[PDB]
This record gives structure tokens, C-alpha cells and sequence, in this order.
């Protein structure tokens, strides 16, 4: 029923990536023909989905691993240059119902900062989304995490932009996919593991002083912040009674609950729970939390049909449905905005 | 103001190991003295601390990492052969206000059902505690998992006991320590790692089909389960609406619901958060949840006051208090335990 | 998709009061035609919903108001025995799927009891249900409550006989219609005049010492307990830190939660909501929750399609939809009632 | 903790009735003496008080039953306008620290209107509390509502003035309290009979379309809202569902949820239980709720010791604490308005 809804979580892949996508989907489709047509649609099935289910406007980013994935630096650039032309000459069929993130490489600080200013400046790209750590080393087994001084330059353009940076999850690689997930195979995904990764990372930066360096910077998190919410008052105590006393205070001087309310956002992708979005609201405020689907992984009918449908007051189904969304990324009149 | 509290996640460590208990303190201490007095003791400031905060019985285990750090497996079963015989001397004091958990080397799963046996029969012992996966290999670095048919026979001589496994974090090391965790070291612990290394562990029960095999067996989680309430929906989602589809249901037949309402329990250690543990309600149920402290790295005073003072309705209070413990250990009268 | 629930506010009119039928109808009724035809029906539509939709038993209750509307108490009395003898004929139809709770005059305390005795001796009924207060006086224009010691005879035959008593409600009449709703008419029934009525007389029975007097007696409120969960910590501040201290105590021993604990049930009728049952879980707690419909003021396509797809922990589930009620009736088989 | 907090349900009495004063304390307090201290004191008390618990501001009102008591219309204006013109010469001793609500005679909407413009253009109050209907006719047997449209020129003038108006309870009296109250009369007040007053009236305004001639009309509801938020999946059913095919939208054009969005406040005023201020926050939303007291029937420790001590996420603490008020009565800067 609530129309010009805003979701943000919402992949695509290019349509040379074919075999890729198909193994992909082999781990997380139940309908591997529609998955692929889905995942490489951008202006027909994708607008009908919407239309039929009342999301005005959608940031659009590419699937996982993505860039990630790409552990030769310059074929990883090469890629995501590739890929945010693409999705920006896309985009312009559909201003009014589309925007997009930018995609990445994210093995050098500075190169990362040129490809997303450059997303921003030439394109009106809306930030950054990227899928956890970037894989390097020689086989891949490396990964490279943002929770350092070297990204400084990376974070100080996202702020000086004024963009947020969206942490999506990926797959676990080698050694570490070896070690603990092969013998527990179908916890990989959203089931288990995608939460793990994404909250390892956003909370380095928390406890690295990324906020403390960055004040502004605004980090999104999916599916209802991976868990942080659950353990919202667990993390703090030991934080402020814990490890505040031993050392922690010196790269980190906020509480994880002033970090939650002046720098990290949570979505509802792939967590359509109004038991846990509730939960949520208490633990870090309706005002920090986003509509997503996180289509094609998920669909539009099960993402819309209930939050349409979620009892929730008309405030906060406004602020969470869009009007959230709607200033955080300095949206003026997409279709039907304001309906 | 409740009486006859039962808390079961209460750490010991043998006086013997005071350099090691010192440094684990070094980490998750802001009183090292009061820690490694509080740690050893059994028998008087525990009993001071339980006199003063209503509770009636404790099932003492072995502080983290405890044996599950010992990848030599001779010292390891050596270790919880002393402990086992140890701990079981220092409760006759007050076999009114103790038991105790088996402390297992995990090595080799008929070993570890001999000693859980020997631990049950001669000492009376209410199940066994362990911290996650055995240490094992040449340096230590390699985990053992008990999610797989290896471990039939231990699993077959937990219900034929019909004592409960309470599946208790320890910290990272090794490879797994220096690729995630050493960059963001504040993290390690209750902030974070422990509930990963949990909640990997017993889902992987749940997905090996542990509790297929052994429906009767239960399973306890600390800290309001790891997260995993958290994720009840997204979970049994991608399990029931995907994985399911793909061959998941070959080693898993019932849902992660009906694990939670048959084999799997929850306590309230080191997470006093009437917010979360309402969510949990919903999750999980209130007849799943058990009162626990996490005594000495929490004071019975935090845990006690939260608890007591928490609004809560008589129902719920006295089955998380004490009465769902009290059916499952099989516990009649201790100290207060109908007060 | 959970089959064998139990509901028990579910009422029937006897064939002879058409006319007052569709008067009420006309009030709460969007559909009068069907109204007429479903509140009469026992046992040919009414079994066709409750087989499409998981409800293997009903406690069918007579409509408000019924013979409390009734201040002439031989006529009163008249019309509950013939009420009584009717359902009970006509359960026996389907004895498998349809019990009854008695029809009672409340004019005389001792002739209430009879009568209730009667029901359940000859006809094996369940317990009573009663529309707020007896209508009495020369107009009507009185009314009976029965939390006071003349009423000691008749709660001492519902523990005798060891069965429930279900306050449901009636629409406000004579003055205090007049005074309080005449202007304000659409507030009349279930959006807020209903729950005023039964949770004053509840109320009053804990405050006037009813349950002290009768701690086994059992009494059940629907609408999720008539606001009285949400003033849950109210209620309890303003009775154990200020009334208690005032007079109160003479004549109230215990707390209001104690009483929820011990003698107050609620049920999920005309009240579909899972943000309101979790609080009620919280508040009152699972244990003392029982599903229900309001049919055929409520459909059920509503309250079942809310219940089995509502978001909730596999334990409170099988409770709330039918083992509390298992218990607190003591219920032999019936269709579907282990499915 | 939080300072720079803001109450607005906070009660003095006039010096010259410390006869009425001490009548109402027997009822109410435990402690009479200091009441009738507390109650009349504005500006030494009240200030330490205060002071100690973080609160900054303080909009003051007249106690109940108050004028609302009086049915001589020349009495009750004479009243009011005395008791305004006294709190305004009070609250210059300390400006920054109080303000207040204009106590209103209620027997004509002109007279009433008049009184409450003088007191905004001549004094700077920031809107009005009533304490519900006004009693009227020879005996004091009558009640006057302002659910209709006689009232229109006084609710216009509320939205001219652009201040709340807010809607407190009184005892019930007369034929009410005798049909009803008097023999149960421990649930006379908070526990029971304020909330039946107050939301019978405020949802009268609601289904008599006072919100709709009036859109801009602000009105404010202690005690977490008087019940209605607990039934507002209930109310909005047989409101949507039920009542609006059959007459209702007449006079009614949104929904209940609507009114909670767009005209209706609640406040935490006696009623301070994070469980059910959660359960506020999913169903009217934490924009819409304000911080108070209800001093000096409760006291500040209870009230401010439990919100600045609550778990709550950190954006929600501030606009409840604070800054929900300071934009709905447009406040300057006040001691700690930042801090
Ligand atoms: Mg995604
Ligand atoms: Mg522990
Ligand atoms: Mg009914
Ligand atoms: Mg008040």
C-alpha cells in the first residue's frame, strides 16, 4: 500500500558474467533461469516488480563478491570502472526510479577514492557498496579490511562528498572457508556467515576510531546490522565497564550506541521480521533503519507484501518505508516521493 | 528478591595455574587480585556472593579456554582428569548449593563419553561443559568439531546419561587470531568472537544433523544464544525457503524452530538486557531460557539486580529463574529451591 | 497450518430472537445476512470454517448481552435454562468438536450456582461465561457486580466443581449509556467500552478479595485481557507503592501479578495482533494466553490466518493455540487435538 | 544522566485550599505532609528536585480535579483566572526553568477560549490541561465533553495559538462514581478510573471529527496513552473493518493511526516501564512520545532514575527526554537545553 518506498540493497550483474552468476546461483537460487534473467534486468522486470509493489526508487550496486572477488589489482580496477560505466548508462533510462553505488576495488586507499569520486562527480552515483574485505595475495587468501590509518583517504572522501558507504557481505575464501565453514557447508551465506564478516568489519572501524577520524561518515549495514543490534547491550557493557579500562579508550571514544546514532545505519534487507524490526527500533531508533530487499536473492513480494502489511505506527513506517532513505541521500522527487 | 536462583555458567580455575589465569585476566579484568581470588575460590566468597544475591545452586565448570587449549592429547585428558576429581572434592562442602559440569579433553570422542561417564556415575556430575573446538595438530592450530558422525558415540552417551552439553566460547589463536582478529584485538571475546565461534559451532550441529540422529540431546548456549535469536527468522528463511531446496534437507529434517523447542536451551550470562531477553522470549521461549550469571568475568551483583528488578511477569520470572533449570538438571532441593 | 486449536469465545443466539439478532447485527455487523445466518449456525457452517482452518474444538457461549440484559429474574432465569438445554442438544451432534460453557441469570448468587452446577453435572459444560454485570432493578437500570462476599457461595461452586469463569463483556445501557456514550457512540463495544467494563470488574474482584478468598478460582478475560496488560507495571506501582499503604491491603493480599500468575487468563479474541501478544507474552506471560476467535463477530479467516502465519517460537505456539486450554479443561481427545 | 530534560505533567496547588489539598493526598499519597508541601511549593523544592535528576524545564499545570471540579460557571472562571494570573508571577522567579499550561474554565467553548488566549498573549503559556469533562448543572451531576461542535472556536483557537492542549484525568463523581467506583474504589485514579476518563474523551474528539475540522489541533495524553495504544490494533480494526461501513466515517475521515501521526501525543507520565514504552515506540512511534513525571504524585527519583538509567538506543533518549517538547512548544534555550 505505501508507495515511493526506497530500497537500497539491490544487486545486478553484468551479462558476461554469465557461468558466474550460475554457480552463484547454484548456492542461493531455487530458480536459477528467472535468478539470471533477474539479476542482469535493469529497466523492464526489475521497474515491473516495483511497480507492481510500490518502490519508487532504487539504488542499484553490483551483486556479490563482485570486485571483491578480484584479487589481480589492476583486472580488479579494471572491472569496476567497467562495471559503474555500465550500470551508469543503464540508470539513464529510468532517472526517476534508479540511482547508483559505487563499485569498487578496494585494494589502494587512493585509487578506491578516485574510481568513487569520480562515480559521484561524473555520474551522481549515491556512495560506495562493497562486499566486505578485498581479496589480494597471491592465490586470493589475503584479505585487505578498511579498519586502518591507510584508508584515511578513502573515508575523508567519502565525507567530503558526503556519501555512505555500504558494508555488504561475501562468501568465505580459502584458508578460512577451508577451516571453518567446508564441514558446515550450508551455514555459508545469509544463514550464518555474511553476518560474521560484516560485523567483524564495521566494528574494527568502531573500535579502530574510523568514526573518531571520520565523525560524518555513514556506514550501512543490511539485514538488520548483522547482529549488532542483538548484542547492542552485551557490546557495550563490555566496552564502557570492559575493555574501556584497558586500553580500548585510546582508538575509540565513543559508545557503540552514540556510533549507531550519529554514523551506522541498518536495513531490512533479507529480514522481513516485524518481531526483530521492533527489537530493532528500541535498539538503535527507527529513525537509523532503511527499507531493502535485497532482490534478486530475495523478491519484492516477500519484502514489500510485508512490510506493507507490518503493523507499525504511520511515523515510522513513513521514515523506514523512504522518508529515512529520502535524507540520507539528499533525494528530491523521484516517482511518487511524496504519495 | 527471588530466592533459589539456579545459575550454571560459573567458571573455576585450579590454583595451580595462577600465571595463566592472570593473563587471562590481563584481558578481561579491570580488578586482576579480586579475579584470581574470585576464580579459584569455591567454597566462601562464592557462597558470600550467592547468600547475598538469592541464589540457592550453581553447576560450577572449568574457566575458557580451558582443556579445549591442550592439543597434546595425553596432558589434555590428564588436565580434565584432575580437574574433574578436583572440582568434585571442593563441592562436597556444599552439595546443597553445587555441582558441576564434566571438564572433557575432546581429542577423541570415546575418551571424552568414558570421562563424562565417569563424571556422571561417581561424581553425579549434571552434563558436561566445553569451550568450543578441541585444540589440536603439531602447534595447536587445528580445530576439532564435534558436528559429525565421529561423534555419535559421545552425543548417544549424553542422552543415555540424559545430561545436557553446554557448548561455552574460548578465544581465537593461531591462523584464525591473526586473519581476523589480531587487527582489531578489542573485539576478541564477549564484544564479538565468542558468540561467532558458538553459534558456527552449534548450527553446525543442527545442519550435520546432530539432533537428527540424537533428538533427545540438548544443548545450552550462553549470552541469550549467540546471536542466533537474533536471526530465528533469517535463518529458518534460509533454510525452509532455499538451502532446504538444494540438499540441506538431506542431513537436517525439522526446522531451526523445532530445534529451539526441543534440543536447544539458552541462558542469560553476560547479556542483563530485559529488552533482548523479551526478544528472546518471542524467539525462543520463555521455557527455554535459564537464568546464569558468568561469574567472576560478571559479578553476581550485575546479574542479580538486573534480573530481580527486571519487569517480568511471576510465570516467566520463576521458570528463567530457577523451575526450567530445575526440570531439566533434575534438580529436587537444594538451598531455597521453593522459596 | 497448526491444526487442533481450541477456541473459546464463540457465540451462538438461539433461532426465536431474530429480531434482537440483527439489531446487534446492525451495530457489529458488516455483512447481517451472514451475521443472522453464522450465530445461529452449530453445526453445518461453523464445523465447515473450523475444518478449513485448524480448530478441532469450540466452547461455544451465548451472545451479549444475553441474560444479563435480562432484570426481570424469573424471565432471566427462564432464559438461561432454556439456553442451557438447547446447546447442550445440540452439541451433542458433534460432542467431538463443540463443548459449552453454561448460560447464567446472576440475579441471585445461590441461584447462579445452581444452575451452573446443573450445567456442568448433567451436561458436562466447561465452566461459565457471563456479559459483565446482571441487569436489575424496576428498568433495568441497575447493575449487579459480583465481586463482594454474597457472591462467596457461587465462586466457591466454580472451584467445587473446578472450572473456569469467563468475564466477557456487554454494551454500556440505561444512564451510564446516557452519561458516557450516547455522544460518542461509535466508541460503543469493542473499541473501548467492552474493556472498560470487564476490567473494572475484574479488577474489583482482586481488589474486593475474591481471589483471596477463592485462590483456585479461574478467570478468563479475551481481547488480550481488556487494556489491563498494558497498565500491568501501573497498576502494580500504584497498588503495592501507594494503595497498599492506604486500606488496600485489608482486602487484597497478594499482587497483581500474582494474580496473573495464579488465577487470570486471557485470550487472543477480537485482537489479532503479534505486537500486542509479545507484549502480553512479556507481561503476562504464554503460559496464561489462550487462542481465540469472537466468532462470528470475527471471522475465521482472520484470527486463524493471523495465528498460523504469525512470527512465534514453536513452544508458545502449540501453547497459546491449544495445550493451555488442554489443561485448564481438562480435555479428553478431539479432533486433531496431538496433530 | 540526561540532562536538560523536559516534564510537562507536573501539579501545584494554590496555598489558600490546603484542605482539598490534604483531602486528595489521603487518597493518593502515603506521605501528606510532604505532599502538601511539595504540591504548593514552586520554587525552592521543585528546583533541587530537579536539579538533582537532570531536568531543565518544566511546564507546570494546576492539580485535579482542579477547576473542572467547580459547576458554578461564575465560581470556575473566577478560579482559573486567579490560579493563572498566581503561576504566572511564580514562574518569573525562575524563567528558565519553568513554564506553564493555562488552567481553564470549561462550562462555555467562548469563555474558555478567551481565557486561554489571555493567558498565551498576555503570559507566554504554552497551551492548556483540563482534567477531562467539566462538571456542571445544579449539583455538579452533569458532564460537559468537547468532542463536538460547539467547540469549535475553542479548538480553532488552540490552532491559531499553535499550543497543545492537554487532556489529564479526574475522579469520577456524582451517579458515575456511585454506579461504578464506589464499591471498588481502589481502583479509583491511576490504577484504573483516570484512563477510562481520558481516552473515552480523547477518542470521542477523534470519532466526532474534532481532528478533522481542526487538522493542525495538537493533543497530549499522559501515562503512556491511557490504554489506547494497547488496543490500537484493535480500535484501527473495528474502526477500518467494522464501524466505518456503517456510519462512522460520517464523521470520521483517517484512521486512528493517523491521529496518533498527525495530532495526538502520549507522554511517560506514571507509567515508567521500559517494556511497555518499547511496546509505545512500535505502536504510536518515539517521535510522539514526550518524558514527565506527574510530580508530586510520583516522584522525580522513580521517574528519572528509571528513564535515565533505561536501555534505549541513544537517538530516542534525547527526543523523548527533550526534544520532541522543545520543538511542540517551539522553547527557547532552558538550563541544559544542550548539555
Ligand atoms: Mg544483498
Ligand atoms: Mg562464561
Ligand atoms: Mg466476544
Ligand atoms: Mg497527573
Amino acid at each position: 500500500h505505501m508507495l515511493g518506498k526506497i530500497a537500497l540493497e539491490e544487486a545486478f550483474a553484468l551479462p558476461r558474467f554469465e557461468e558466474k552468476t550460475r554457480w552463484y546461483a547454484s548456492l542461493f537460487s531455487t530458480d536459477a533461469e528467472t535468478h539470471v534473467k533477474e539479476i542482469t534486468d535493469i529497466n523492464k522486470i526489475r521497474i515491473e516488480h516495483a511497480d507492481k509493489h510500490g518502490v519508487g526508487y532504487q539504488i542499484l550496486s553490483y551483486t556479490a563478491p563482485g570486485v571483491q572477488d578480484i584479487w589481480d589489482p589492476v583486472e580488479a580496477q579494471a572491472l569496476a570502472v567497467e562495471i559503474n560505466d555500465y550500470i551508469a548508462e543503464q540508470v539513464r533510462v529510468n532517472p526517476d526510479r534508479f540511482g547508483a553505488f559505487a563499485t569498487l576495488s578496494m585494494h589502494n586507499p587512493k585509487e578506491a577514492a578516485d574510481e568513487l569520486r569520480r562515480c559521484v562527480e561524473k555520474y551522481g552515483f549515491k556512495g560506495a557498496l562493497v562486499n566486505d574485505t578485498q581479496r589480494a595475495g597471491p592465490d586470493g587468501d589475503d584479505m585487505i579490511f578498511y579498519d586502518n590509518a591507510d584508508w584515511d583517504i578513502f573515508w575523508q572522501t567519502c565525507t567530503e562528498l558526503d556519501v555512505p558507504f555500504y558494508m555488504h557481505p561475501r562468501n568465505p575464501t580459502g584458508t578460512i572457508y577451508e577451516k571453518l565453514w567446508a564441514d558446515r557447508k550450508w551455514l555459508v551465506g545469509p544463514p550464518l556467515s555474511f553476518a560474521h564478516g560484516v560485523s567483524l568489519h564495521v566494528l574494527g572501524m568502531v573500535t579502530n576510531g574510523v568514526f573518531d577520524r571520520h565523525p560524518k561518515l555513514q556506514i550501512i549495514m543490511g539485514h538488520l546490522g548483522e547482529h549488532v543490534p542483538f548484542d547492542m547491550w552485551r557490546i557495550n557493557h563490555w566496552f564502557e565497564d570492559r575493555k574501556k579500562l584497558l586500553g580500548l579508550a585510546e582508538t575509540c571514544k565513543k559508545t557503540i550506541r552514540d556510533y549507531f546514532a550519529e554514523n551506522i545505519w541498518i536495513t531490512t534487507s533479507g529480514h522481513f521480521s516485524t518481531t526483530t524490526l521492533n527489537f530493532c527500533m528500541a535498539e538503535v531508533g527507527s529513525d537509523r533503519i532503511l527499507f531493502s530487499i535485497d532482490y534478486p536473492f530475495e523478491t519484492f513480494s516477500d519484502a514489500c507484501e510485508w512490510f506493507d502489511n507490518a503493523e507499525l505506527n504511520g511515523t515510522d513506517r513513513l521514515k523506514i518505508g523512504r522518508e529515512n532513505a529520502k535524507k540520507l541521500f539528499k533525494l528530491d522527487s523521484y516517482k511518487d516521493s511524496s504519495a
